[PDB]
């Protein structure tokens, strides 16, 4: 019986987040501070029997400040399954080259709309979405979209894309989408994974955007290259990014851009910006400290447009230090410290600390 299949096969978890966030400006008059507690209840039902299985997911968000992020929200999502392909309608949170929901604050950004994931066929995975609302990570209400830096107003985002495995090691991607009445963007990607005794990942990105509808003329191009070398417990990555045209890298305001040099604070997607990144990771497991992690990265950008000049420059340093409790009562309890420093000649200098204490508990 259907209703009961929904429950019998359902799963659920609760996540607790305690979150401290600090922004210190070099213009101290813009210094923000926040201490908050969040709760996230995730409910995923099973599917009703048949060719097309139906189900329902829910996500409950509660946040309050401790000193916006003072709210409660429940988002429903109807779903429909055939073979291994999935359609969702309602509240959405997913990642893709042209649109990615953010979850780096207390509570996640959500979109409203329809998302369709077609199961991998012959090495090919197709995805598509129609979105019509954005709910910023820090707020409870759904609003229409605008574009980062660029502005505009839009009540529809659409995209379709394919990810194709040319071989087991090489994946090619092509996504096309539109933020209605603001911009159109197309993305092509190539990713090579070399697994030896140790690994090298090569990630190439190219995206072009222009205006849509009656929006002011818009021209942007963004090329990215990221090479990530895994060497035992060590990892080093080098990234290169170049933004071109009259306009900066467009994306839905509030969301995450798919730029290889997008980091804790900056996207390095300013007009004409050229940037390079070095990144290091160490996993302390082999050493005997499973659960301890460290990450450090640096990005330097130049060629940024300042009026008719191109002498804008910036750099940002990030450091992540994190520990997950491995055993005992408090098992799965995780603490993470994210520290960022930014300096530029076209924006304000900033130091930022994020401290996140998180605990996840399976209900069933
Ligand atoms: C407050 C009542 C708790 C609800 C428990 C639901 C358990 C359903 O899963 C059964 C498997
Ligand atoms: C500056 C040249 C831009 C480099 C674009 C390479 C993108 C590779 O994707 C290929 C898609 O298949
Ligand atoms: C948490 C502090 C992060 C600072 C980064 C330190 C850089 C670590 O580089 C060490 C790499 O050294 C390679 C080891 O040299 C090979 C010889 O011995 C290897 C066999 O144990
Ligand atoms: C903000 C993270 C601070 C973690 C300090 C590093 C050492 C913690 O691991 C202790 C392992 O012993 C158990
Ligand atoms: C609508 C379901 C929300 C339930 C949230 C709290 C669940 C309480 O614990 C249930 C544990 O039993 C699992 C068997």
């Amino acid at each position: 019986h259907h209703h009961h299949d929904l429950v019998e096969d359902s799963h659920a978890s609760l996540e607790l987040r305690n979150f401290y966030f600090n922004r210190d400006f070099r213009g101290a008059r813009d210094n923000a501070d926040e201490w908050a507690q969040g709760f996230l209840l995730r409910l995923e039902s099973g599917f009703s029997e048949g060719t097309v299985g139906f189900g329902v997911d829910a996500i409950g968000l509660l946040g309050f400040k401790l000193d916006q992020d003072d709210y409660a929200k429940l988002g429903l999502t109807a779903k429909a399954r055939v073979s291994n392909s999935l359609l969702k309608v309602g509240a959405l949170h997913f990642k893709s080259p042209l649109v990615s929901a953010n979850d780096t604050r207390l509570l996640p950004e959500l979109f409203r709309g329809a998302l369709l994931d077609v199961q991998e066929i012959d090495g090919l995975t197709l995805r598509g979405a129609h979105l019509d609302r954005n709910k910023l990570n820090s707020s409870s209400d759904y609003q229409v979209f605008s574009a980062n830096r660029i502005g505009g107003r839009s009540d529809a985002f659409d995209f379709a894309g394919g990810d194709y495995r040319l071989t087991p090691a090489l994946t090619a991607s092509l996504h096309q989408g539109r933020l209605k009445d603001i911009y159109r963007q197309t993305f092509a990607g190539l990713v090579h994974t070399l697994d030896l005794g140790r690994s090298l990942k090569s990630d190439l990105r190219f995206a072009r955007a222009s205006e849509d509808g009656g929006f002011r003329e818009l021209d942007n191009r963004a090329f990215g290259a990221l090479f990530s070398l895994r060497l035992g417990a060590h990892a080093v990555a080098a990234g290169y990014q170049r933004i071109s045209g009259d306009d900066p890298y467009p994306y839905i305001a509030g969301s995450d851009p798919y730029l290889v040099n997008f980091i804790q604070i900056g996207d390095f997607g300013n007009v004409d910006e050229r940037s390079w990144q070095l990144r290091y990771d160490y996993d302390f497991g082999a050493l005997g400290l499973p659960g301890l992690s460290f990450m450090s990265r640096y990005v330097s950008g130049d060629n940024v447009a300042r009026g008719a000049a191109n002498d804008g420059k910036e750099w940002e340093r990030n450091t992540d230090l994190g520990y997950v409790v491995q055993s005992g009562p408090l098992k799965n309890l995780g603490v993470k410290w994210r520290n960022a420093t930014v300096r530029s000649n076209f924006a304000n200098d900033l130091d930022e600390n994020r401290l996140i204490l998180s605990y996840s508990l399976a209900l069933w």
